[PDB]
């Protein structure tokens, strides 16, 4: 299960993905790591290809 970090937004705009040992383990993870980026918007995680989308 390889997870998407997006950020939409003109301050920031970048883009990552890497492969965990699991979903749930990734996805605890994942939610850290725009965490210290602070962004500030409407973020949640799209079940669908497991891929996390911010609206700022």
């Amino acid at each position: 299960m390889t997870f998407k970090l997006i950020i939409n937004g003109k301050t920031l705009k970048g883009e990552t993905t890497t492969e965990a040992v699991d979903a749930a383990t990734a996805e605890k993870v994942f939610k850290q790591y725009f965490n210290d980026n602070g962004i500030d918007g409407e973020w949640t995680y799209d079940d669908a290809t497991k891929t996390f989308t911010i609206t700022e």
